[PDB]
């Protein structure tokens, strides 16, 4: 259609057509439109302007309206020029000169048919000095009197001549003598006033290996040794002349029998003559089943009878061949020796045991030590049975048993129904056979002799003929399919093929010799060189910048190998194939002028001119080894002339990630398996704060201020409200060590959220040892006896404790709003035996016990009839004065309480005057950081799973009301109980938030941002989970969120800040590594950024502040894992081994100037996945960015000691626009990145042509243009030495494009959960969507290149794009069914477009100010709809849906080692079926197997 595979020959010799008249001829007939855009577009400099500057217009000339539409579409979908058209002669008969001036002002590519061209030229309407390209299509017509010769006459006389481009693919048709071609070439040349070469498309030999050698191969006489051939051929002749009398007139192909019957007859007859009867025997079954399917598909009497006769004839052959001989143990004494000799030549090249072969006299290769050949046979009705014969023969020959020959059977003749999916099926199976053959899974390809064109099968060891060809192109292609290391061309020939073979050989040999004597449009030498090379390393010394001693003596061709391997490893795409082209060409000096075509994609590109020499070999050697000299001067070069990039700077990336899974042993450094214990960490402000004899004591106070009520439909116990505002006293905190203001922080009591506070109310005074002794005693009493904390492990020892600070209640005294310590209360405690519970004096009638109205209020009772070793603690929840010790029991198992207690412990009251009460338990749970009255599955429905311990024992123990007679009075009022019980949770939080404070204080001390001291000016808000604002660092409230992991089941954990931190981290160090390399590369940049962002690499950086020490990970339940301040544990029981190597990957780059698993104790340490340290730093960066902006986060990442900015000094950073030095100087911009010259800016003028329509789409106006050229200059375009390729900026932008879209997916108001915000961070960044957008907005039209492949596939892909309009705008998005996705996959996206898209992003950023802002207000237009549809519904995928619906019964298998690279992942699910799906990629195969499993899941369990 509009697509072809362009000509390689012209990839670098279009340069001819650029500067002189030419003719070019290609036999394929392809690469014609794709030879048209490449010369037309490339000369837009003289076409874009007006017709009053008198800029010339570009005729086109073809001889069909077909070709008019063709070239029309050839320019619009690859060009920027205003395309015109004309194919009519009548409307052209009615224009005037100035009308045609307007028409010349409208278009700039003037498709003209023939007669109209002649007329509008000869009637003085357009000078032949207004042309600058006159294409002729089918220029062969010149030999006959054709309109071409006359217009050429015309141009002969006008005083200008455009270039010329005379194309043809008809003068090499069929076979003809060299005189014919040569004379036609001379005639055409002189007619088109242009030099013209002899065809350059029939030279197909490989000069990167030994060329396939033309020799006829021989089998000669063969004798028949079964006895069936004679009678078989006789019956075949009889049936043949019989079917020649059953002819039916022309109809559809299954309404005639004579054609298919005669064809299969000829097939089996040839099969017989050339192989034997057993093969036609074995294909008889397939033939008759095929014709059976056919005869069921259609019936009509004549062809019915005839197909019946053919089928019974074939079965008759089968019955004869099977009767006369057993099909098993097939001997080669039954076989025509031709096939025996055939077997010999085939098995010539198979593996050798004596020298180990990768899966000698033939030097190691898996394609000349192991057969990977192709063999050509006339039909496909003999190939499959040729393989069947190879199996039933090589059963006794091991040389043939480990041949894994694959036959090819696609479509023969006849078809059952149109558009049968079988076409696509055999399509994909042949694609598998192809991708196997190339990678050697195939050991032999048995193909038809009609499938050798319109397709190429590469790396054929043995291009073997077993049917003879009879035409030039056929022979040439059959040869040309050998791309293997020791390749030869096998013309195995019987007693009559030899003559024709030798004839074809000699004839086509003369043909190709004359075809190669005149290439590049001049007389020259072909694939062979000017002169075979003499040993000249003595003439130019081989050692390159190396007087290194030792070392070998080598031959000269070692130099060829080395310089060719200089560019066989360079980092760049598999669409680019280049070399520094040694231009040894005659420029008029008496000698051969010599320069170097340096590859543009290497850091040094400046052309060099060494000394010239009259012998081309010598000057060639001069420039080659001075090349090697200078390239080792820059040190981009080593011994043996190989580039360092991606050879040894490539380092293993399994020592970062998990490749040891589901195991328990230390594995990769930073796996879940790598584990190390770190010590718990304590503020200095809780250390040595133990009361000592000299202490100016300060006394804080806890606000206990309730704000939010909570309904009792949100209370799943239906508890009646108690306020934390029911307050008299407040638990102080007593020390002379000072405690900074702590941002108010929440808890959960049983009235909602409550805002704890830390403030002051007194300060300064000291105490006697007596009071200190008393207070310490009250401390230990609280934590010991109140909540029952103690296990024997601890022992109270406050002097030398790790962290001692007491508590003691603080109460309103001095009769004012200031408060103080209420000794009285301590004393009242001491007076009682109610410190230890169950006092020894009883009060029922041992001492008369009577009703007290207020002492069963605001108090806490203790039963004494039960649990005599370990009391519980109840307190009045509903005091009752309407209940009595004589009243109804709560359940009618009694009717009075005294009977109840008399029936258990034989206790009958005689003083019954205390009404009974409802009361409640104490310390049911000690976890108060997240709701315990409400689940974490969401509880709109009643009942939670976090109140099943003693909030279920409550209300089965409240089933009995209590007469206060048998319960002592614990000596603390209910106010202080409510308060204190929160002290385990509240003091714990302080321990964490104080940690955070110390953390931030230190980092501010070492960084520029913030200060060690805190004025407390920065607003410190309450944390939310389910003075000024000058940057002083963020509130400690965020710093803790980053520190915790998702393992604490808190409301907030460090997932979110992982991504915002990661993205920004990339971008920071990408643009770092870029603008710090005056000349950079890929291999360098790839292996500089890749290990800098490593889970292992970060670990080490974390050990500079000790951040692992302060993490929060284990769920906090106090009896197990938290000790109270003042206790010292005593037990009741009485690495770098993969991180030494990672660092060398970012250091092997400077070879050139850059520019339980461990048992641990629960109360003093921790142990954690090593994965954590990755996450904490990845979320700490995240905090600092999203709360204090760029320059801050910059300096924060800079504080650790990592060079986000290049290492200079703090003083350089500061004056270029407590605190101390850990910083680095600001960024530098390269002092050169290309070559600048005012003249010869026609390419810049091309960039001008470039912007005339590229300013509007990007809505941008550059103030530098260079970088805009660098945008789209691909790797293989080479007419530009002023700029560089699009790699570096493909890279400088990828981080920025992404970082931007992470930014704008974090600041979204929904702020949705970070378990899906990693489904808009690798579904909005992948080359499919990136390529798709670039094309729609016309980035492709201004695409610079020479390569064929890009251009072919890009025409394809853009066609498909523009057929879609908006995706689903026409209702089509083709994913509803599997067949839709299968029709989608039938196009493979380029990987050219996504490239430039990211690159141009880089461009907008780097052109001026490096201010993401500008990038954002450019790109946001084009990206916007993609975000908006994506974030409309997040894109769930089949892999995710299968892995999440079925938790671990459905999985995917890991990647398998396969030669083709197509992996048939088998879903690891039992009961959902196993679906073997082979997909071009592991991703798409995984998704396809998932879709199959999900279809089954819906058809079985919807």
């Amino acid at each position: 259609d509009n697509i072809y595979t362009p000509r390689k020959y012209q990839v670098e010799l279009l340069e001819a057509a650029l500067d002189h008249n030419t003719i070019v001829c290609l036999n394929t007939g392809s690469g014609k439109t794709f030879i048209a855009v490449l010369l037309t577009k490339e000369l837009s400099y003289q076409i874009r302007g007006d017709f009053s500057r008198n800029g010339k217009r570009t005729v086109f000339l073809v001889n069909s309206a077909n070709q008019v539409a063709q070239q029309v579409s050839a320019v619009r979908t690859h060009s920027d020029l205003k395309v015109g058209e004309y194919s009519n002669l009548e409307v052209n008969a009615s224009w005037t000169k100035e009308r045609w001036n307007q028409e010349f002002t409208k278009h700039q590519v003037l498709i003209m048919t023939c007669y109209v061209a002649l007329n509008v030229l000869k009637n003085g309407y357009l000078s032949l000095s207004d042309i600058n390209l006159l294409v002729f299509d089918e220029c062969h017509l010149a030999i006959l009197d054709h309109p071409y010769r006359e217009i050429m006459k015309l141009c002969e006389n006008c005083p200008s001549c455009p270039r010329i481009l005379g194309l043809t693919a008809s003068i090499l048709n069929g076979k003809c003598d060299p005189e014919e071609l040569e004379e036609k070439i001379q005639k055409l040349e002189k007619i088109l006033k242009s030099n013209a070469e002899t065809a350059t498309d029939l030279v197909v030999l490989d000069r990167y290996t030994s060329q396939p050698c033309e020799i006829v191969v021989d089998c000669g006489p063969f004798t028949d040794r079964s006895g069936l051939y004679e009678r078989l051929l006789m019956e075949l002749e009889e049936a043949l002349n019989f079917i020649n009398d059953c002819n039916i007139s022309v109809h559809s192909k299954e309404r005639d029998s004579t054609l298919i019957s005669k064809q299969i007859l000829s097939d089996c007859r040839a099969v017989l003559v050339v192989l034997g009867p057993w093969c036609a025997d074995k294909v008889a079954g397939m033939m008759v089943r095929e014709l059976q399917k056919y005869i069921k598909h259609e019936q009509e009497e004549l062809h019915r009878k005839f197909l019946l006769f053919t089928d019974t004839f074939l079965r008759k052959i089968h019955a004869l061949c099977e009767e006369h001989f057993s099909p098993a143990s097939l001997d080669l004494k039954f076989v025509t020796p031709k096939v025996i000799k055939l077997l010999e030549i085939l098995r010539k090249y198979k593996p050798y045991e004596r020298q180990q072969f990768e899966s000698e006299t033939n030097f190691p290769s898996p394609f000349t030590n192991i057969l990977c050949g192709i063999i050509f046979v006339e039909r496909r009705y003999t190939a499959v049975v040729l393989n069947r014969l190879i199996k039933e023969a090589g059963k006794q020959d091991p040389e043939l048993a480990y041949i894994s020959s694959n036959f090819i059977t696609g479509h023969g003749i006849g078809k059952n129904q149109p558009r049968n999916k079988q076409m696509e099926a055999e399509f994909r199976k042949q694609e598998e056979v192809l991708r196997k053959f190339r990678a050697h899974e195939t050991n032999l390809l048995i193909a038809t002799s009609i499938v050798e064109e319109g397709v190429d099968i590469p790396k054929c060891n043995l291009v073997v003929r077993f049917d003879l060809p009879t035409e030039y192109r056929s022979y040439v292609q059959s040869k040309g399919r050998a791309r293997a290391p020791i390749s030869n061309y096998i013309m195995l020939a019987d007693t009559d093929k030899i003559k024709s073979f030798e004839e074809d050989l000699k004839t086509y040999k003369a043909i190709e010799k004359i075809l190669r004597n005149k290439c590049s449009k001049s007389v020259d030498t072909g694939e062979t060189d000017i002169d075979p090379v003499m040993d000249d390393d003595d003439v130019f010394p081989p050692y390159v910048l190396r007087p290194d001693d030792g070392g070998p003596r080598v031959t000269i061709n070692t130099a060829i190998g080395h310089i060719n391997r200089y560019c066989a490893r360079l980092p760049s795409d598999p669409f680019t194939h280049l070399a520094p082209k040694c231009r040894t060409r005659e420029l008029p000096d008496g000698t051969f002028y010599s320069t170097l075509y340096l590859p543009i994609n290497s850091p040094l590109r400046a052309s060099i001119v060494g000394p010239p020499m009259s012998c081309v070999r010598l000057a060639e050697r001069v420039v080659a080894l001075i090349c090697c000299e200078k390239l080792h001067k820059i040190g981009e070069l080593d011994d043996h002339l190989m580039p360092v990039g991606k050879e040894t700077v490539k380092y293993e990336e399994e020592l970062d990630l998990h490749d040891e899974e589901e195991t328990s042993v230390p594995g990769r450094p930073g796996s879940t398996k790598r584990r190390q214990c770190y010590p718990k960490a304590i503020p200095e402000c809780l250390r040595d704060s133990y009361p000592r004899p000299d202490q100016p004591c300060y006394l804080y106070v806890i606000g206990m201020v309730l704000t939010t009520p909570l309904p009792d439909e949100l209370n799943f116990r239906r508890r009646k409200l108690y306020p934390p505002e029911d307050t008299t006293r407040c638990f102080g905190i007593l020390t002379a060590k000072p405690i900074p203001q702590i941002p108010h922080f929440p808890v959960y009591t049983r009235s909602g959220e409550v805002t704890i506070s830390i403030e002051l109310k007194k300060s300064g005074f000291m105490l006697s040892l007596q009071m200190l002794e008393l207070i310490t005693r009250l401390h230990q009493y609280i934590f010991s006896h109140i909540l029952r904390l103690e296990k024997p492990a601890l022992e109270f020892k406050p002097t030398d404790a790790d962290s001692a600070y007491c508590v003691l209640p603080l109460n309103v005294v001095n009769d004012s709003s200031t408060l103080d310590i209420d000794f009285k209360f301590m004393e009242d405690i001491e007076k009682s035996e109610a410190r230890i519970g169950i006092p020894s004096t009883k009060y029922t009638k041992e001492t008369p016990f009577v009703f007290k109205l207020e002492d069963y209020q605001d108090a806490v009772i203790i039963p004494r009839y039960r649990n005599f070793d370990q009391p519980h603690r109840f307190y009045v929840a509903d005091v009752y004065t309407d209940l009595t010790p004589l009243s109804k029991f709560p359940s009618p198992e009694y009717e009075t309480f005294a009977e109840y207690y008399k029936t258990k412990y034989n206790l009958d009251l005689t003083n019954l005057n205390q009404p009974l009460l409802d009361v409640d338990h104490t310390s049911s749970r000690l976890n108060l950081l997240t709701p315990r009255h409400l689940n974490q599955k969401g509880k709109a429905l009643p009942l939670s799973s976090a109140e099943k311990r003693k909030a279920k024992w409550e209300s089965l123990q409240n089933k009995q009301i209590l007469v206060p007679e048998l319960c002592a009075i614990h000596p603390i009022p209910a106010s202080l109980w409510r308060k204190a019980v929160c002290l385990p949770s509240i003091l714990y939080r302080l321990h964490c938030l104080l940690t955070a404070e110390e953390l931030r204080a230190q980092t501010a001390s070492d960084a520029g941002v913030g200060v060690r001291s805190l004025p407390a000016d920065f607003r410190y808000p309450n944390l939310d989970f389910g003075y000024s604002s000058r940057t002083l660092g963020p509130n400690p409230g965020l710093i803790l969120q980053a520190l915790t992991l998702s393992n604490a089941s808190d409301g907030f954990n460090l997932e979110r800040l992982e991504m915002l931190g990661d993205s920004f981290l990339k971008h920071a160090i990408t643009t770092y590594l870029f603008c710090t390399y005056p000349d950079a590369h890929e291999g360098r940049l790839s292996y500089m950024r890749s290990k800098k962002v490593s889970n292992c690499n970060l670990y080490r950086l974390g050990k500079k502040k000790g951040l692992p020490s302060r993490m929060v990970v284990s769920i906090f339940d106090p009896p197990v894992n938290w000790l109270p301040p003042g206790y010292v544990v005593n037990q009741d029981k009485s690495e770098d081994d993969f991180l030494e190597y990672d660092q060398e990957h970012i250091r092997f780059i400077d070879n050139m100037l850059m520019g339980q698993s461990i048992s641990y104790d629960l109360h003093t340490e921790q142990c954690i996945a090593d994965k954590s340290i990755a996450d904490c730093v990845e979320a700490l960066l995240g905090c600092y960015l999203t709360s204090c902006g760029e320059r801050a986060a910059q300096l924060f990442l800079c504080s650790l000691g990592l060079k986000v900015l290049p290492v200079i000094k703090r003083t350089d950073r500061e004056k270029a626009l407590v605190l101390k030095d850990s910083e680095y100087g600001c960024l530098k911009i390269p002092p050169r990145c290309m070559f600048d010259h005012p003249d010869a800016d026609k390419t810049l003028n091309h960039l001008i042509s470039g912007f005339e329509n590229f300013e509007k789409k990007i809505n941008y106006r550059f103030k530098n243009k260079a970088y805009l050229l660098q945008a789209f200059t691909h790797a293989s375009y080479h007419y530009n030495t002023i700029t560089d390729c699009y790699q570096r900026l493909e890279f400088l932008g990828d981080a920025i494009l992404d970082y931007l879209i992470t930014k704008h997916l974090y600041e979204d108001p929904r702020q949705h959960s970070p378990g899906v915000l990693t489904d808009l961070r690798s579904a909005l960044v992948n080359n499919t969507i990136f390529a798709s957008l670039a094309v729609k907005y016309d980035y492709h039209k201004y695409f610079k290149a020479v390569s064929p492949e890009l251009f072919h596939v890009i025409d394809d892909f853009v066609q498909f794009q523009l057929e879609k309009n908006e995706m689903q705008g026409m209702d089509s998005e083709l994913r509803r069914s599997e067949e839709d996705e299968e029709k989608e996959e039938d196009i493979e996206v380029p990987k050219a477009m996504g490239d430039i898209f990211e690159s141009l992003a880089g461009a907008i950023y780097m052109d001026s100010g490096m201010s993401l802002e500008t990038v954002w207000q450019v790109y946001y237009p084009m990206m916007r709809p993609l975000i908006e549809k994506f974030s409309a519904n997040v894109p769930r995928s089949p892999v995710r849906e299968l892995l999440e619906m079925e938790p671990e019964t459905a999985k995917f298998s890991p990647a398998e080692r396969t030669y083709d690279g197509k992996v048939r992942v088998t879903v690891e699910v039992v009961g959902k079926g196993k679906f073997k799906g082979v997909g071009r990629s592991y991703r798409i195969a995984k998704s396809a197997a998932a879709r199959r499993a999900l279809r089954s899941l819906k058809a079985n369990q919807p």
